[PDB]
């Protein structure tokens, strides 16, 4: 209710799924949000439904977009507490030789130097109120994913720049810290799902590949991230796993296409 | 405030340092706290001072203490939600050669059987009310320490058992999860510190071993406890980090007994 | 053919399984081996197949075996050049209501203070050698398994321990390092199999816990091993996978016992 | 001398440092090895030195030099069994603020995107002999790095593109690898020293940063890479760390422009 009153939190790609997630966890717990995103439709509903939010049209992928970003948060709120850096995409399944350089390069703009950029031009402000950074990576960064090569690639870049990040900032006192999230319901779940031939069978896959049986919700990032903004003082540099156990134990692993021999020869 | 109300909760060593926090925290979010402790002492004075933390007499070590202590949580307040198995020691400095078996098996009836014999008998009330299990682990359970050989393993033995039990107890929907703090400001801190030829040389060690430049809090271990149990519903088997970016860059480690050659000479 | 030549080795369990795997790797890198192990049967067949290997009967939960297989193999050889810890157990699955104090206590005397003990008494002969320790421990010392708490614990505690034992050791140049190995069909695998309502099935389900498809072989261990004592002379406290990709990618995790519903509700 | 004889394996970056010593392993093993590197006057000298290793001048940035590298070594010898992605650049240190996106993009190109289109154009050969890729990350991918925010992310890149890869080409049985090197005695390192106010300094604290308190050497990173292709048939998508311990234990940390506390407030 009052954690984080008063403080100053961007979030980019609040307008859907798991952003928004986070802008409601802020804005509930007293901070003014604004909302970035490339997207007016749900940013300008945010807004209008919740008062502590603004949103500001921004693609994180330009950097006047972003510099305009940050300037008119400072000129219209006057400090720079928390930056969440949410905008990502995941591209539907590819094998490698389906996968082009200019594919990954756009992908490196978006879920990685989208969090860069943005980073480098808080920093002057969040080092005057010794505020922090929140990226979104993903538990496949940690332990790769199938069909996604630029993706993983792309995350696992962000986990590790989190950690570079803590320790240059860490004589400002500025935190910097990852939510590594694995399978959570989203928009961007459900339409990556409806490219399957069997879209519920593919999202059922994706709820049994947790010991605890579903899927998160982005409430649940949500509440992660206003715990690391608020009340994780002594954490810095750490990857906040929230997965529902899916890298923990053995799990079916040997794909459709992997041959695989009868169990008389269990070892070649 | 309400975060986890009407909650019982069970802390063992919870007289004071970490536990105590864990224990303040618990009842600042309106739970019903049983404190667990060998040591009369600190556990009466913070029943006193707090109500909803009533103090049951308790050393982990002996299973009968244990049988009753969960069957007086239940009599007295007829549900079990939570378990921090906090209750744990380090012993002063010691080479492998000054350690012995009747002392490392005393070390891990404490840190590893004690946690494991109370979660055990928990675990059907746990089971009932889709409670949560918090081992408090260490920092150098996964990246090591010197000096330290029967106390590593006690802590590496608890943070993998967190994962198996996470595995075990996900169908009941009961999540078992651990804090692996590093360097905290408590009394055994300071005990092991006035052990040393230089305590305050020693604290200071200790404080440079963070990029963030102090130790941490026991309120800071608090906090990443009641996140854990309340509001972390996706996290299952995780170690959440609380050392202030101990694990993260290079640091100086080659000891003052090793034979480290003069920069003309950097490889060998 | 001389990786390893006239360098004096001690395998503990060395008489079948990956241990033997591990014994026949060492003797064809031409190092004397001491084989230990409870099993006067497979170390003995051993023995005489293999000149270079010698059996000395041994368990490592008794300390008066362990002082006299150091004690002989110095008295016999005159040195002391690498200790591989092999010697283990994993029992049937079981719940975590199925397990007793005092079984997790035996487990813990053969999985980890056998190993604690013989590098103890091991470490003044390594140091004169600069030789090295290699600990067999598992995969699910990381990641966790399920109905396997004091297994998980054991393996936990051998890893992190190898952590420990790796700092105190390194101002002497005595390197210390684990393999962790995934699934490897062994003896221990088939008798456990044995007792599974399905056994087939059981290690088919082994086998499709790997990318690769299959489990592994003692003859890989046995490589790892080799490496690590001969050719990894920057390494020290790590954990070496031979895991198949094990840990890698999402997989099928939520049991059959584990309630999981439809996918039209993916998150709760 | 035969553990990896006609084989054909190509080695970007080989002409200096850590790929000439990947090189050296490779040609000691048996193999046949293309020496790939923008620098014709270390791969013009290791080609004439070495019999079985020829030099074809390539730069990994440019896909018209990686598409003709792959073409030629085909057409030349016939199959391609074995990638190492080595080539690389760590630059000198910078601050966040004196970092630039086009900066940035640039070791991206180098560090992440030679390594995925050599990779990419390799897989269809590498199919069909059941070869084999090792990238040489970074310890700093895993555990960060000051001052070095662009380079830690593209070594974070790696070792998750690692993953994917491994699990995208495991149902061909072609094995994806990574060795993490952490401080190794090279033209590069001196290069960055000779940029300090006090080589040797540097150097010293380089050396000082490990437990075994050196550095590590060129050829051990190789034993470790042969290690990889030729004898770790059970190994997909691991990370090796040659690393002499440095990530192990508590070090001094807190830098210089970081205020620290006198020890008699260890905690704030
Ligand atoms: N959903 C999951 O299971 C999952 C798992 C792991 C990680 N993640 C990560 O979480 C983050 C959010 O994922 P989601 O599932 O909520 O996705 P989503 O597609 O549902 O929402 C993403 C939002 O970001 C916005 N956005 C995209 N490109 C942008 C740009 N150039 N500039 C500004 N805004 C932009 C979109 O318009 C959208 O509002 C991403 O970084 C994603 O990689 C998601
Ligand atoms: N302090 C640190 O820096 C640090 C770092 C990592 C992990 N930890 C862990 O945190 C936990 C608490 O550490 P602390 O620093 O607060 O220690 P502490 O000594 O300050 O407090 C420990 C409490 O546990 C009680 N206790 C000890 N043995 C007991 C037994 N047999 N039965 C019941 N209660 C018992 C003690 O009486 C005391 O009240 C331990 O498990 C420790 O290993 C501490
Ligand atoms: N097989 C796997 O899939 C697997 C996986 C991970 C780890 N491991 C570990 O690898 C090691 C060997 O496993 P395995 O599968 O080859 O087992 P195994 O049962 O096939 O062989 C173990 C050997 O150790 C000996 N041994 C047992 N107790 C002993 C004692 N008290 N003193 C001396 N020798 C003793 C046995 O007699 C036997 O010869 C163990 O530490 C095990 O936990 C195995
Ligand atoms: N030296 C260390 O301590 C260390 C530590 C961790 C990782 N690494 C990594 O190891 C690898 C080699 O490092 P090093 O220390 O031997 O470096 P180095 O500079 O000594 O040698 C690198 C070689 O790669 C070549 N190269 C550079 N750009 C190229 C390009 N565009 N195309 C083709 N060849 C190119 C250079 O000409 C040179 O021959 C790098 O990927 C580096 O990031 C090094
Ligand atoms: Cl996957
Ligand atoms: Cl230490
Ligand atoms: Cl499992
Ligand atoms: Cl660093
Ligand atoms: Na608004
Ligand atoms: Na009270
Ligand atoms: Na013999
Ligand atoms: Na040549």
């Amino acid at each position: 209710g009052t954690r984080y009153a008063g403080k100053v939190v961007v979030v980019t790609g609040g307008g859907r799924g798991i952003g928004a997630g986070i802008v409601r966890a802020f804005v509930n717990s007293g901070a003014r949000v604004v909302i970035c995103d490339k997207d007016e439709s749900g940013g300008r509903a945010l807004e209008q439904e919740l008062p502590g939010a603004v949103f500001i049209l921004c693609d994180v992928t330009q950097e006047d977009d972003v510099k305009t970003l940050v300037s008119e948060t400072i000129r219209r709120f006057g400090r720079l507490d928390c930056v969440v850096n949410n905008a990502g995409h995941h591209p539907p399944p590819q094998r490698p030789e389906e996968t082009s350089a200019q594919g990954f390069r756009q992908l490196l703009e978006l879920n990685l130097l989208g969090t860069y950029t943005l980073t480098k031009l808080a920093l002057p402000y969040l080092r005057k109120s010794q505020g922090n950074v929140i990226n979104i990576s993903s538990l496949v960064g940690a332990i790769g994913q199938a069909q996604a090569v630029p993706y993983v690639a792309t995350k696992g870049a962000v986990t590790a720049m989190t950690k570079a990040l803590a320790l240059d900032e860490s004589p400002y006192g500025v935190r910097v810290n990852c939510i590594s999230p694995g399978n959570i319901w989203t928009p961007l779940w459900e339409e990556l799902a409806a490219l399957m031939p069997d879209p519920r069978a593919s999202i059922r896959e994706g709820m049994l590949a947790q010991p605890l049986g579903r899927m998160g919700q982005p409430a649940e990032v949500g509440a992660a991230a206003v715990f690391l903004a608020s009340e994780a003082n002594f954490c810095t540099g750490i990857e906040l796993l929230v997965t529902g156990g899916a890298e923990l134990g053995y799990g079916c692993k040997a794909s459709r296409s992997t041959p695989v021999d009868a169990p008389d020869i269990p070892s070649g």
